[PDB]
């Protein structure tokens, strides 16, 4: 079995940052937003279930998955949203399950941008919440994207509070810094992970 | 953006009780049952447009997001109050800043729901079978009110509350 | 009104030994699994329902229901899964309650093993988590069923981890060893139990 240790934060938390660190320590980082990616790829079973459904015109000349394509058909039919949900779930569920069993690192870190949303840290054995402020978030997503503080507070009004992020973290780092403290920060957390990971098969007590 | 205090409780929790207590000190009370039913009011858009239910749901719910949204980014108070009588059950809380829950004992629920709609005691037990428990509630509740008593016996939680929701609202988009 | 624990654990941590403990100190048990059994019973008009969705094959000569032959027409069929739980889902909630409310003791011990994967904990006054390590889950499914170390990893992966039970459980309860180790603790749970049964209906404050 392996350790989990899920990652999560808001738009604009850095969590690639947190997760570069831990990848750094050598850890294997598993990206909920790579394995969603992963499962459509050519040759993919969801690929030839979303041709059949959508149409040809959803696949690209090389095979590939129009997804700029499918995302604004699924926008023009929200029902379609769940139809597609109910095929990927499944196979993100086992293409994540399989790559963590591949990983041979001493516990692995889950990256689940959604992992509060979708209540997902109940499939995880630690909870890790990289915290930062609104202004962060909004600062950040908009330097790094457009429409000012309007579409992104857009964004943070579609996702999890801070403070419901919080309410189900084990450990939080601040990541508002440079992030001059991070690899600090993940050092002492790492420390603690080894330990949990290293008993938690075979201790008798919590 | 706007501090979202949701507020909740069970059957005969008194909750507008409390939300008017806020109301007097000029927050905006948000309430979702009044919203739920203005998605569905006279030539709405939802109007226009088992398991037909999960249909309804598909299309009622972005319709309350909306509204909900609406009247909040429209609030002047610091902070808003958002009544959720299902925040519990639905798992509403993942979207507040801060969750008040306005307690009492099961005896209360029961006695007032049982004077107020003139039912009868295994019929508001059945109520309370079907909504979450006073420990549930508890269990992801911020602050907690005692509402057992007259309207008047919330005055010194309330002020204290409000202080702290002011401040909260106040520094929560910049804290550290 | 009746003061209700749910009694919870992953596969393998002995959810009956506990239940019947607390059954010999004389409280009702009211088990998710066994209401789920009595819906379907001789006579009951959702055993008709399911014969005539999905034939009379469903039934045995003696009049049950044929168990596995329905598990087989589910299983894969999303649709038939849904209309199964459509049909069972009401009675078992009506059934429980019922139960419940006829209960002659105290409190009572729901015993849930998807409490946590669905939440079910929002409808007790009380939750009971029955702990063990994961390796004696490992064990003890192993030499349960024909079946290897990954087999039973897969299930494990399936369920909520240890410590997501753990962060919704207000009791604990080691059962690693044998029925005898836990006769104590769930004395110690049973005193408390009927201290909190016998006061919280009319408990002004929490």
């Amino acid at each position: 079995m392996r350790y989990i240790v899920a990652l999560t934060g808001g738009i604009g938390s850095g969590k690639s940052t947190v997760a570069n660190a831990f990848a750094d320590l050598g850890i294997n980082v598993i990206d909920a937003d790579i394995i969603a990616r992963q499962v459509v790829e050519p040759g993919a079973p969801a690929l030839h279930a979303i041709a059949d459904h959508f149409g040809a015109n959803m696949i690209a000349a090389d095979g590939t998955l129009q997804r700029r394509a499918l995302r604004e058909r699924i926008f023009a039919n929200p029902e379609e949203k769940n139809w597609l949900n109910a095929l990927l779930h499944p196979l993100i569920q086992q293409e994540t399950q399989h790559q963590i069993q591949q990983a041979t690192s001493p516990y692995v870190l889950w990256v689940v941008p959604l992992l509060v949303e979708n209540s997902l840290y109940k499939k995880a054995n630690r909870v890790l919440v990289v915290d930062v402020s609104p202004e962060t978030q909004l600062k950040r997503t908009m330097q790094r994207d457009d429409v000012t503080r309007e579409h992104v507070e857009q964004i943070l009004a579609a996702q999890a509070t801070r403070e419901a992020r919080l309410a189900v973290a084990d450990d939080v780092i601040d990541n508002n810094g440079a992030p001059d403290a991070i690899a600090s920060d993940v050092a002492r957390l790492h420390a603690h992970y080894l330990q949990l990971a290293s008993q938690f098969v075979s201790q008798e007590k919590p």
